[PDB]
């Protein structure tokens, strides 16, 4: 591979060079041929597998901290060797697990928020052993991720993967979401993208409300075990009703959303750890709501109740009727975040504060890797900066990975 | 072996086996993606591509291995040897256009591709017959408003040193003025090339919308100025169906799109001009054309006129602005008996057309990046299609702007 490869943007005339792909680790999917860049997707760790994985780590933490080389450098290198050979693993320093946590967020090449990559809390939840101090640790998360609306990024980090038959796992896809329940007629009820776990939590005991927007219990998994379910104390949710500045009627939709986007499905790969427990949280970019959730087709769907209501012709798809009620829904959206004071940003200002953030990267550390199919945002896309922006996509480590839904690969006990 | 690309809301998974098919490469490697870079011959070359490419012209008439077929490979085989060349047969140009059309990637109107009128212009040898040829084209291809796709040949590279090229970009572009204010008037993307026109003794109109001249060159020889006669130019006068203040605006687009840059390459052989058109979808002007910062960039301007609040960004005027103006060009166009098509109705034609080739030709390459509407992405199909990008040839490829090359 060529030591530097040129990235252009279309509408600056700006070029930048990487070097920084030549740390790569992970395949893309992609080969010569084929390209499978929007590819959605495309029994542990040995001794001899783990040994180079964790030097490797080592080395990176130490030249980030400006002590490669040094005394403290190699002693510690001899002590994770030491583990890794009469343990066949090791554990990280405090210091090493926030370093890799913060730099798994910096890695994420799907990620438009970076620029915020290192103020993340973390929380050490390593000496976590039962469901209920689970539910203890992710509760805590919430409420200070939350932060009564001003929201904080955080991540909280459950005991690594030993033998894999005792893997620590959230069974939720995210801490808060809304349950979807399927109908005898075929109509779908609440959120359809949740229908499965729904109805896992309702097989698990769970009485459903049977509503639009019942939030979901946890499903939380400690050492191996059965998942547990609770309820998370409903002050500590914080949800948006959303209204328009404009028109009146919009309330009137009985929309809401929740203010906490808190991923727990991935799994934290740090030196060759893998910690299959880690949900994390920022805060939305309003298209992540307004667009997605509200107007997909197999999610909330809205958009045709919205224009009837804006009374649009719906008849010739060439009014662009879909495109106008879009816009409306993410004005909204945004809106009612922040006239309730709950912190989300415009997809204009994450784009933008994204390419100031890879020109930084780039200059500061050789390169910023990117998904240029997810960092485009799914309205407008071309009117932000992004659109015009070449991105070279290639996986460093530490990062967040995907992992098989836990109910496909759980032994019931 | 085998591929699936999923649709993640139909649920509805394809199975590529096209792809191996490949040889050309696309720029990725195991360890690095390049989807989204915009840009990433001898006789012992010549022979096993036209072999190739008479073998799988052959076996998509049904007569593999059959007499014409060994003969055709015979005649091509003695005529590399005594030449450095060859000519391809009418069909076999007709059958490596359309299939060029068919194998781009990045074209969402590939529904279409069977449909094409290929004007064969392989006996042209001065800029005078080029333009000849391209009037007609224009003609033809314009119709009066009923838009029908077209692609005129010219001759083949030999040496590099005697290439046909069309200097414009595509036959029909507006001029770009670089003001002493240091702004642009007309269209900023087509400055360079309109200042070259200029330096070759064209006489701008200096408005926002001057039809460009041609710019032809023949077997190597310096490009030749043309101006194309103003009643083949059709052009759209944009206004708003709600919006009467719209019209005060003054802006007007023409109606063919008529790429004129590209390299059309067949069996090895390089077709370094080979103009083709077909019809706009409305956001290759109304967002790409007028919008971009770079561009005609006029949202601040329509974003006055509906008095929204522009201090922050949060509250989606700029959003607001583009769909009125995207409205407005189809408005226009259609108001005008004048082809065109919404993104909506052409991601769904390209979805149907994605079935259809996995369907007959066990696949269909396609670049996310480039398919994907530039507004209102994930509420048009494609959004939510994976796709699989590859290189089969017969192609259209990039080439490099004659300015860059070209001795006088
Ligand atoms: C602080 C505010 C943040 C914003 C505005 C933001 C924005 C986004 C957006 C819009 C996406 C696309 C999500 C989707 O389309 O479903 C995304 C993806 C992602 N983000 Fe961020 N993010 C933030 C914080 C974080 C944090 C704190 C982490 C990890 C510590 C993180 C890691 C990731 C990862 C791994 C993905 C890829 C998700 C996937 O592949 O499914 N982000 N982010
Ligand atoms: C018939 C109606 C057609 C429609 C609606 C259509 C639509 C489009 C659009 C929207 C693009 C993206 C271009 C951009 O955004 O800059 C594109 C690209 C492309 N189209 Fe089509 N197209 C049509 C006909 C054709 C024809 C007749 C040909 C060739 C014979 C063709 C070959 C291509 C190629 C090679 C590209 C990629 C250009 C590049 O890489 O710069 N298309 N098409
Ligand atoms: C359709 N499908 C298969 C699918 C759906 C969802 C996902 C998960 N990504 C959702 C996510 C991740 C990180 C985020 C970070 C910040 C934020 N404000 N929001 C975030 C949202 C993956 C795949
Ligand atoms: C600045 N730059 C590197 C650049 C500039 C122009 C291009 C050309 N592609 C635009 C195109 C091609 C084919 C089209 C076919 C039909 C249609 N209705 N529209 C079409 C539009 C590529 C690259
Ligand atoms: C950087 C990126 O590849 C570039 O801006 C692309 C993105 N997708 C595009 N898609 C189309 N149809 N046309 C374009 O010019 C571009 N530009
Ligand atoms: C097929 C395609 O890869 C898929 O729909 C992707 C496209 N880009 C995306 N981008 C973001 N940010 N989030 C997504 O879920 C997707 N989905
Ligand atoms: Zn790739």
């Amino acid at each position: 591979c060529p030591r530097f490869l040129k990235v252009k943007n279309w509408e600056t005339e700006v070029v930048l060079t990487d070097t920084l792909h030549l740390k790569s680790t992970l395949e893309t999917g992609c080969t010569e041929y084929i390209c499978m860049g929007s590819i959605m997707h495309p029994d542990v760790a040995t001794k001899d597998q783990l040994f180079p994985l964790a030097k490797e780590f080592i080395d990176q933490y130490y030249s980030s901290i400006k002590r490669f080389g040094s005394k403290a450098h190699m002693e510690r290198l001899e002590e994770v060797n030491k583990e890794i050979d009469t343990t066949s693993t090791y554990q990280l320093k405090d210091t090493e697990l926030i370093y890799g946590a913060k730099h798994a967020w910096r890695n994420a090449s799907r990620c438009v928020g970076r620029i915020q990559w290192s103020k993340l809390q973390v929380f050490d939840a390593r000496d976590c052993t039962t469901a209920h101090g689970m539910f203890n640790y992710i509760c805590n998360h919430v409420k200070y991720a939350t932060n009564k609306g001003n929201l904080r990024s955080a991540i909280t980090i459950f005991p690594q993967r030993t033998d894999g038959k005792h893997d620590f796992r959230v069974w939720n896809s995210q801490l808060i979401r809304y349950a979807g329940y399927k109908q005898p007629d075929g109509s779908t009820l609440g959120d359809p993208a949740n229908v499965q776990f729904t109805e896992i939590c309702i097989q698990q005991g769970w009485k459903p409300p049977r509503g639009r927007f019942d939030v979901l219990p946890l499903l939380l998994q400690a050492n191996g075990n059965d998942p547990e379910l609770f309820q998370i104390p409903p002050e500590l949710v914080l949800e948006v009703p959303i209204r328009h500045p404009k028109f009146e009627w919009f309330k009137d939709l009985g929309l809401k959303w929740y203010g906490l986007p808190a991923v727990s499905n991935m799994l934290l790969e740090i030196g060759g750890l893998e910690f299959s427990a880690c949900p994390f949280s920022g805060w939305y970019m309003g298209t992540e709501i307004g667009v997605r959730d509200y107007c997909d087709n197999s999610r909330y769907n809205i958009l045709e109740e919205v224009a009837k209501k804006m009374n649009l012709d719906m008849r010739k798809t060439s009014s662009l009727w879909k495109d106008q009620a879009l816009v409306e829904i993410n004005i909204a959206v945004l809106y009612s975040f922040q006239s309730d004071k709950v912190t989300i940003v415009d997809h204009h200002s994450a784009t933008e504060s994204f390419i100031k953030h890879m020109e930084n990267e780039y200059r500061c550390r050789g390169g910023c890797p990117a998904d240029w199919v997810w960092i485009v945002p799914p309205m407008s896309g071309s009117i932000t900066p992004v659109f015009h922006q070449e991105m070279l996509n290639y996986r460093l480590t530490p990062s967040f990975e995907y992992q098989p839904d836990p109910w496909n690969t759980h032994v019931w006990k």
